[PDB]
């Protein structure tokens, strides 16, 4: 299945995968069962270590 | 908080539970050996008309196409 529970809105009931025109139903990235905008910063990092930000492609928040 | 969800994953350092110095994952279907896969490898074989989902080459997981 797409989405790890059957109560998410994200995923048809009947199916279990993603519903239609929806791209993801978990995750940092992932806005309304959409990807969130390429660039969009979703882990801060510290020290010298430039911040994590979403693909535009993927809801996790992927190392940059 | 920590970058691999157990403790006996290579691919993080021991001592902070975060990426070891080089890596950019440590599970998913697109990593491999602690690094992403190339862009466009197939990942999730798809039925009917549908496109098969391929890796980022800048995420681990193996996202819908879109």
């Amino acid at each position: 299945c797409d989405c790890s529970s059957p109560e998410n809105p994200c995923c048809d009931a009947a199916t279990c995968k993603l519903r239609p025109g929806a791209q993801c139903g978990e995750g940092l990235c992932c806005e309304q069962c959409k990807f969130s905008r390429a660039g969009k910063i979703c882990r801060i990092a510290r020290g010298d270590d430039p911040d994590d930000r979403c693909t535009g492609q993927s809801a996790d928040c992927p190392r940059y």
